[PDB]
């Protein structure tokens, strides 16, 4: 009834997230289309690039430098002669206007640029001039002292004909293309990178799954209304309680409403400005479904046979939070120590990100023989540091390894005490 | 006696699985022959391929494309001139009939194929035409817009002379060979792959181990009859119980009968249609032997000294199943969250398979510094997602890491309570 | 008040270590400048080198040998013709004086060197002669029997112009450069290595963040004085106690004073002789901040709600130390066994360092499938050793894996006993 | 006194194993000399080989095949022209006599060899003829159908001059050299391998560390006599006990005597037939030192403060052994299942060795994301097997992961019961 409505919401959002996962399978075939094309154009425009080169597809020779510039130049020259896909290029100007290239060799470098490190002097008008060469579909050089970044933009149209095997009418992708020689460091290591976007549109010459999605949206709307009614019942009970864990009979419903509104927003409203907002709204729906599973397990406990494990979660977080505070203090201190130490020798130490990176290497064991090994293998320097690195790292290792089972089993015996009360 | 018959079945299936493992050692030398030949023909027919290329042995140049086509063409040309093995090719037609090639350059591509993405149009008779060129042992081109898949089939005969070192008469392998340029994506990334089968037959000019296997089969038949008699005794006891864990005094015997019938079926009956059915029946025999070990440990407990550990398994699954339900709900929710999130950036996220892939990375530590590292290293995009990815992944990490020791030690103290009852 | 002063010290050193982490972010951008340049010159001077070559960028051909010598020779020849950076080279002699090169082809090899292994004889004046060729910015051979080591030194000046994007005036780096062909083994495997240092100086033509750092230093001085006053109070209490854990109300303050003096020394006094002393003093500040977090957690426990977890650490170390002694005895014995065994086959066994390396492979799981796998894969030798290696390694594996949870959960139940006393 | 003699034995074997570790450091520098030379000759004789090639340095082309043969041929031709070491070759015949080569191109292939797989026939006199070409220091072909294995033997002398930096007189190594093209499979994948030994001898023109080792040996002899006296005391106590854990007051002494006799045997007696017997005797000494640490910890417990942890080991093995029997039954069954399953798709499944390989992947986490990942990535076949592989592997994973903490914490609470008795 009313719990039949709740379980209907459970299966209904379950089917809606099944439709989400269906949307995911379809868009995932599509994004496989994306990635196929992505590595594709990487081959395609790419000159001298390699598999795995994304770590280091970067230049030393200026003759190297212009080499790739021309290489892409010819690629734009001769793509229809050469490829295996079917790219199409109509006018499509950017990113600065005027007019349409479609290959725009863009170059930004500073407007005032006197630079003589031999006299130890420089005079820089840090305003940057960008010269662009428009390249009509059927050579010029830049100062290496002068450079900031060099850009090729170009876009190619195609139709995902593989959607016939998905029984669908094919769609039109337009992959926009920014190849970049980049020297923001200005250090000599000119990284090249190809980035791309794509517009998906329907064919020029041209919905039951979409109707089923719309019906799912309407069902989600009815479910959110049911959540609103249940919350009004809970609020009337709260007004009676004021006048007179399990944690989520309200709150999970509110999260579900957030997910449902997110899905509605993803279907239509922000769906005319979709892509990233669609991704984030999927981000919302996931927690909704996670709550869907969780409260499904709560309600489908049916007391779980007396819910001993349900109550087991209860007492410990009362200790576990302060213990969490303490251990996190330990974690942050270890993090500060990393923020100090790793600069002398580390790739795994690179930023506060990499500091977070060390922390999994705490709890997990993947990086220890990696890192604690190889740093001991000593790229190294300044052998007191080589002592001190062992001094730090072995010290970091043992502490949580002992004490964390201490915390978990301490609250374990805490729940053992919660089973000392609770096993009777 | 009767338990001597059971232990005789234990050692008898133990010897039969020793014979299975013997069959495994022999077939494993053989399948090493398979794999040796497999990498072999991969070298052999393969042109431009590499070690490790199986990740990416795929094409960009159409001139690349025909290059490999010709490369294999010459390989079929000149194998006896060139090789280190001894391949033999007699008529052997396929896969479509008429007649015998033995090198069949097969090409499938659609029968109606107007495709112009520049006008945003296409007219496809999705019926596919396949042209095949038969290549008699002692060049033509395909439309790149037009292609679907391109196939070379060829088969080579040889005799595993290395079986003389196994003291056996050598056998005849016929490796059938499908090299394929594949463009089912039609995206430009034409993967090539060589797949092969082989027929093993006896020599044209031509059994005590086979007799010992047959005797093992007869012994397995006697053991299954003993299991049938013991089950009739148990069923008469059940009829007396109706008229009036340890779990497997029947059920393990029934599994053993399944394994024994599977082995009998693998020896003879489906042995005239063997290979995969033989593999699956080995799949059966393994669980039989696993049960063989397990019930061996049960019976050879001899009460295990009072079987405290035997009874230890008893009480906990009563809690552990519902707890398993709960944690699996947690697992499935995390899985849905993966099914959402990873599409923006992941190889480890690729499908529900890869979703299962994340789960070991939960319990194990191999992938954390891998994945939680490198995704943080941010191929990335849309930096709110870069926040949110950390937001998801660190969140996924801690939860089971805490609570799973909670579950295990909660049932641990549960068995501690089962030892609180049971340690006295 | 006085605890407001302590928390002000907590936030004050917190901000000072925030300034440390700020100094770290700034110097880390700089050291990224270092590493960018480092891989740079590695490309730059490097001839025939590769990515990943640092494992094996070493020679076999003498024609190989001179090849790289000339390769660097031309690099010094033609750097301004070729590069992407802006290197500058003024006189700058070294490492022996007289005068200035700036490219010094240095070669050391023994002064008396009769070596005939065919007669099994050698007469070596182990004094070494070093010939050096000074190479003025705009070929000679060495005996391969005769060689000891061959060295190129050269230094290049540049200005880190990328600091304009950090809104700073750019600085002058001078990268000093030692490329070395090294044959101290004299075995034929001539490793080459490029090592570099750099002097950072201000520009020739030329401080509020520095003033804020100085104010932070003065605040640290006031905090150390507050620590000195609190220690005088504690010492007067100790004099009253003599006349009549929590562990760090003194000791953490003393560590903080050490860190504060270290930071003061890093700011000014040893700051005229900085780099490694600066690194070590950062080494000091880290433990200070770690203590900062820890005692922050102590004081901000506020009894932690009765500090059950604080007292939890108390009783166990009384057992844990002797248990630690015992397990470490186990560890050292395993270490001796490694020191024996691995010489026949191991890279992971290389030294007492690598012995420490095995120990993480104990507690962690990263190397097991690596090492216990691949050594079983048997580079190997002397198959009794192949048995014995399994005999050792599987033996090493299980012992701690069982017993260490034994120790941790034994003190776990010890703290369970400490919660048996302490859960009431 | 007498315990001073025992602790003197502890420190004395400690110093003797320090001398063992010293011998290890010295021989390890030497074996580094070995490995340096090993990769050396691998470069040296090796033609077309690569770094990492040891996985796959194997042939396809017969023109490839002879290519390397000649390549080594010229290497023997022109080593003194080319190298960086100092190799010396005097007569040194082998492995068959008559006379001295020193480069012996040896080829074994069967004496009767009619092989026609096209007629499905073969007539093999499995006696093998070996033709050898002696190559005097300053081309012929083999049937590819006919081949079995092809061998080059050659030996080079040199003096480890790097021992002058160890302050020692240098020694004479003679590296004997077997390069082998091997086709025992006869499948076409002719693996090449270079194996080498070396004789270490003193110089032709020519001991306080050796005297200190001899004194250590005499001290070990006195310690073994003390162990014999203590065992005679224990045996007289046993004779009084018959007439009327801690486990190793005898037994550790007996192990120590075994180690001491092993060291004495390694010093002199079998030291005229040393190398592998020396390795094995080091194998003995290690367990001696391990016992040295262990009983050191026993005696230096001094009751360990009441030896609660010493007694903690006591009760549990009484359960742990039968539990170990049970879990090992589980392990063996999983092992049989592997022995079945992996043949269809695995490198990690290769033999009972690799079966042991899976087991660490059980307890450790290194291989899970590796193997359970990549096998799911499906080289694969026969998709019911693809289901069944997941069916097996996920099943293998969870079982020990749950139950093993069950066993450890079950005996943990067992020792908790042993601390329930033992914490009072």
């Amino acid at each position: 009834r009313k719990p039949c409505k709740l379980m209907l919401q459970v299966v209904k959002i379950l089917v809606v997230t099944v439709q989400l996962i269906l949307f995911g399978l379809s868009n995932q075939l599509v994004v496989t289309f994306r990635e196929e094309n992505t590595i594709a154009f990487r081959h395609l425009f790419l000159l001298g690039y390699s598999d795995g080169s994304d770590d280091t597809f970067a230049a030393y020779t200026q003759e190297q430098l212009y080499q790739a510039i021309f290489y892409a130049v010819d690629q734009y020259l001769i793509l229809p002669e050469i490829s295996l896909g079917r790219y199409a290029y109509v006018r499509g100007g950017g990113g600065p206007w005027a007019n349409g290239s479609a290959l725009a060799l863009c170059q930004r470098y500073y407007h005032r640029g006197h630079v003589d490190p031999a006299n130890d002097t420089f005079d820089i008008d840090p305003r940057v001039v960008t010269d662009c060469i428009q390249v009509d579909p059927p050579n010029l050089t830049l100062k290496f002292h002068k450079l900031i970044n060099v850009t090729i933009h170009f876009q190619l149209k195609t139709i995902n004909l593989q959607s016939l095997i998905n029984n669908e009418i094919p769609d039109c992708y337009t992959f926009s293309i920014l190849i970049t020689f980049d020297n923001k460091a200005h250090s000599g290591r000119i990284p090249i990178r190809l980035e791309t976007k794509t517009h998906i549109q329907e064919c020029k010459h041209p919905s039951f799954r979409l109707l089923f999605d719309v019906v799912v949206i309407l069902t989600c709307s009815l479910s959110f209304l049911l959540c609103a009614r249940s919350l009004l019942r809970g609020f009337l009970l709260q007004n009676e309680f004021v006048v007179f864990f399990v944690n989520g009979w309200y709150i999970l419903l509110v999260t579900s409403d957030v997910l449902t509104i997110s899905g509605t927003v993803m279907k239509i409203g922000i769906e005319a400005k979709n892509l990233a907002s669609y991704d984030v709204c999927s981000i919302l729906l996931g927690t909704s479904t996670l709550l869907v599973w969780v409260g499904v397990i709560r309600y489908l406990t049916f007391f779980h046979k007396y819910n001993i494990l349900i109550a087991t979660l209860r007492v410990a977080l009362p200790s576990v939070m302060r213990f969490c505070c303490c251990v996190a203090v330990i974690y942050l201190g270890y993090c500060f120590c990393g923020w100090i130490v790793l600069g002398p020798y580390h790739v795994k130490f690179r930023s506060l990100s990499m500091v977070s990176e060390c922390l999994f290497s705490l709890i997990n064991g993947d990086d220890m023989f990696v890192t604690f090994a190889a740093m001991q293998a000593q790229q190294g320097h300044s052998s007191l540091v080589w002592l001190f690195s062992q001094l730090y790292l072995y010290s970091f290792i043992s502490l949580f390894i002992y004490m964390v089972l201490s915390l978990f089993i301490a609250l374990i015996t805490g729940a053992y005490d919660t089973i000392k009360h609770p096993g009777g």
